[PDB]
């Protein structure tokens, strides 16, 4: 519904990645007050990391955009992508997730 | 940082789940206000899932709220060679998937 979070100057919206996306990299569309403008998602990206798109924020002074990234999952694989996710899941099993826990 | 976050007598904690835990499905223990629980979490799982866990909220003498895992999927770090071949075989396998249908 209203895309943008207004912080002062400031813009903030949430960039929905596929988790591939956010381990690989990605050139990702992005939507702005006017128009759309490619962002570049590094590789390695972690949820919740604020990519700055500057000076796409409000043009008072001329604030920032920030893409603040949400790691979003397909449905139930089928069986292809369950061996392929079993194997990432035992590439990455030093990974723990709840570590704060 | 305190794990529960307080809404009437019910109680809410972030459950972070690696990718191929949410789309595998797997069984997590959770941490309460007293004795941490077993949590199954279903195979396709999504982000913001909202999983109850009865009577694991406040508790008070007249009514005993519940405890809900909200799922946030995290990442690890850079991928080496070989997690970054099978992320783009996962990628080509659900090509399909659009996150940003949305816009």
């Amino acid at each position: 519904h209203p895309l943008f979070d207004i912080v002062g100057h400031n813009l903030e919206i949430v960039l929905p990645l596929a988790p591939w996306e956010a381990a690989l990299g990605a050139k990702v569309t992005v939507p702005t007050l006017k128009e759309s403008i490619l962002l570049t998602v590094p590789p390695g990206s972690q949820a919740g990391q604020r990519l700055r798109i500057k000076g796409k924020g409000l043009v008072s002074h001329t604030g920032d955009l920030f893409a603040v990234i949400k790691i979003v999952m397909p449905t139930k694989p089928d069986e292809k992508a369950r061996e392929l996710w079993q194997q990432l899941a035992a590439a990455e099993a030093s990974f723990d997730p709840r570590k704060t826990w």
